[PDB]
């Protein structure tokens, strides 16, 4: 009965595009982009009262994040940035903000078909990454 019940679940990465780039605008090196962009991370979205859980899973890195809407937090990113991020549901669609450094990147996550689909922005550089029920 909603919040975020259409999240909820266990998600694949099936498609990327423009990842490398994106990561490249981040800051991310060499090494752990040829191995981020590799990985074929499972999305386990759950939800307990007011609080949302998202866990990445893979070969690469394993990450949890967990929170309430609008409430800010600090997050140790799958890339070993230590940033302060936000997370609002707009309009249905999650919008994840993540400061550090005088930087900010902005993940979007919406329900599209039978998609999860992850827009992932920094400056003028978007990656989408769409994820099929597992
Ligand atoms: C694990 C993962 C991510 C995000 C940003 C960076 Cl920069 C890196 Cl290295 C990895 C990913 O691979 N894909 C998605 S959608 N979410 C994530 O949390």
């Amino acid at each position: 009965s909603h919040m975020c019940d259409a999240f909820v679940g266990t998600w694949k990465l099936v498609s990327s595009e423009n990842f490398d780039d994106y990561m490249k605008e981040v800051g991310v090196g060499f090494a752990t982009r040829k191995v981020a962009g590799m990985a074929k991370p499972n999305m386990i979205i759950s939800v307990n009262g007011d609080v949302i859980t998202i866990k990445s899973e893979s070969t690469f890195k394993n990450t949890e994040i967990s929170f309430i809407l609008g409430q800010e937090f600090d997050e140790v990113t799958a890339d070993d940035r230590k940033v302060k991020s936000t997370i609002t549901l707009d309009g249905g669609v999650l919008v994840h903000v993540q400061k550090w450094d005088g930087k900010s990147t902005t993940i979007k996550r919406k329900r599209e078909d039978d998609k999860l689909v992850v827009e992932c922005v920094m400056k003028g550089v978007t990656s989408t990454r769409v994820y099929e029920r597992a």
